[PDB]
């Protein structure tokens, strides 16, 4: 038992991590193949960032102004292009060590694993979930663009984030492994926020369920609700609406457990109405929206990866 | 900025784990150059956990007992030993992964990041501390023993933990990996309970420090304490006392954020006193005590590993 913030296991992602350097600006980037990913604002200076103009810019580069670094081995890059918001440049090696791989864009509500990193070395791995707003909540530095996030299933990376930028709140915002950004930021510096954020209802009761596989029932009622009457209650709590889909998403959980899915809202109900009273779950005295119901399935059943 | 319950990047790790199988027991093994390292009750059966006299049980086995496998290949076991309560096996084969590497028994208060295996397969990394009272609240199931807790350091991993079992609390006790026990836990089926748990005091204040570094100062306040008067509150409140070598240790984190470790010492106090009244600090309701000051260090400053 237990039940932990637990991120995937990172060996096949740090094999891929490079360090990006053009001009005055080091950034890392992501060997898959004989391809480095990394943001297109690698490109930029001290005077681009405010409005640039990335394809002029970029027809402006040659590849000998990419300085890759795969530890203590140069990269020459022998083509670039430019996708979205990522810059691709081809390269004359293929990484040995590229996993298997896909590239996904993600919806609002999963989480992923993210691997922070500088210089192109690993610094540390953490679950993140993609937010209702697209940003995420990371941990991140100068020198920490193009870290990714990542999940793993069987053998296969699933890489679905790259790190771009950080909005004056303190979060994040960045793009899939396509050059594409969540939400509608663009790597430009001018305005942005981030959007009102809502919490992820169908993860709260994923982590409520956690609860009481892990021997937590102290929240657990009588009660019913129906999916109109819960949601509710939901909207005014700034929490996100709960679909029937979500409601079939949690049926494996509801079924090991046997609370029914509508029970278990009624609960969260209860919860959001009167507070936990100085009581936590899972040694948190916050409902916790950053696992989902395939998170709490794989901790509580112990799937693993090679 | 942001503040994440970080682990270390895990692929050094990941690269020595092995299944290690002898009679109807599977568990995790640690493999490292020509020996690999596990919990010493694989020797033991359904009826041997209640007494067993491990000694005994070992000089009745011999080396083609125990089944070894790296991926998909088995690895032949040329020798065994046991120290402490960790199996030794000698195999013919080298690890050709095995990283940079020390064994190291932390003291209660320390991190270290867990990566939690299956069948030699990891299933997933978090970052954990050794509680005062010498458990880990970690994520354990069955299947899970022989996984290991560690520390890396630029390109060292310092492996410190073991785990063995799961106390009826539902927390972790284990080894170092010269197989003693943290605490006074044996790996036996008898009564053993944890010990009651205090709060690690010191490491608050590093992550009331780093929140500080990230924003949060809504919790400082103007006024002073000394530190006997401090830890006449902390003792109430199930705190462990602050020592004038934690305050030292704080000392560089009081000295980037200019706020005096005997006046976050005041801060905390009123925390106690008072409560959080429905604020927050760093995303959490609870005063978190599992980043060190050394932690707090290294996410608000970028170190990186290689
Ligand atoms: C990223 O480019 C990086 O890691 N680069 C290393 C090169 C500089 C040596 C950084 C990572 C952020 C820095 C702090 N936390 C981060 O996640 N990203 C950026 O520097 C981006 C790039 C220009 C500005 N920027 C920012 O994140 C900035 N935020 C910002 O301007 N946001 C709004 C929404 C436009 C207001 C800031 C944090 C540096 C102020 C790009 C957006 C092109
Ligand atoms: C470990 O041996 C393992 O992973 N083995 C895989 C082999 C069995 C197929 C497990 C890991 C624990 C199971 C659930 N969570 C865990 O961390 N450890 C054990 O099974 C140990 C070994 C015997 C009993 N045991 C326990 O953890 C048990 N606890 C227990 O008996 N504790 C007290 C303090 C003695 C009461 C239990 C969880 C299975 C009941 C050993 C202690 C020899």
């Amino acid at each position: 038992s237990g039940f932990r913030k637990m991120a995937f296991p990172s060996g096949k992602v740090e094999g891929c991590m490079v360090q990006v350097t053009c001009g005055t600006t080091t950034l890392n980037g992501l060997w898959l193949d004989d391809v480095v990913y990394c943001p297109r604002h690698v490109i930029c200076t001290s005077e681009d960032m405010l409005n640039p103009n990335y394809e002029d810019l970029l027809i402006r580069k040659s590849n000998h102004n990419f300085l890759v670094q795969a530890g203590n081995v140069q990269l020459r890059v022998i083509g670039h292009s430019m996708q979205n918001c990522v810059l691709k440049l081809k390269v004359d090696t293929a990484n040995p060590k590229t996993p298997k791989y896909k590239f996904v864009r993600i919806q609002p509500g999963q989480t992923f694993s993210v691997l922070a990193c500088y210089n192109g070395s690993p610094s540390g791995v953490y679950q993140c979930a993609m937010r209702p707003n697209f940003t995420i909540k990371g941990s991140f530095l100068n020198g920490s663009c193009g870290s990714v996030g990542f999940n793993i299933d069987y053998d296969c990376v699933s890489f679905c984030y790259m790190h771009h930028m950080e909005l004056p709140t303190g979060v994040h915002a960045g793009t899939d492994l396509a050059g594409n950004f969540y939400g509608p930021f663009v790597d430009r510096q001018t305005a942005q926020a981030a959007g009102t954020d809502t919490t992820i209802t169908v993860n709260v009761l994923a982590w409520l369920y956690a609860a009481v596989i892990n021997g937590d029932r102290w929240f657990l009622n009588r009660f019913t609700t129906t999916l109109n009457d819960f949601n509710l209650v939901a909207m005014k709590y700034n929490y996100e609406p709960l679909t029937q889909d979500h409601v079939d998403i949690l049926g494996p959980l509801s079924a090991q457990t046997g609370i029914a899915v509508l029970d278990m809202c009624a609960s969260l109900k209860e919860l959001l109405q009167n507070g936990m009273n100085g009581r936590t779950i899972l040694g948190s005295a916050l409902l916790e929206d950053e696992f989902t119901p395939f998170d709490v399935v794989r901790q509580c059943s112990g799937v693993t990866f090679q």
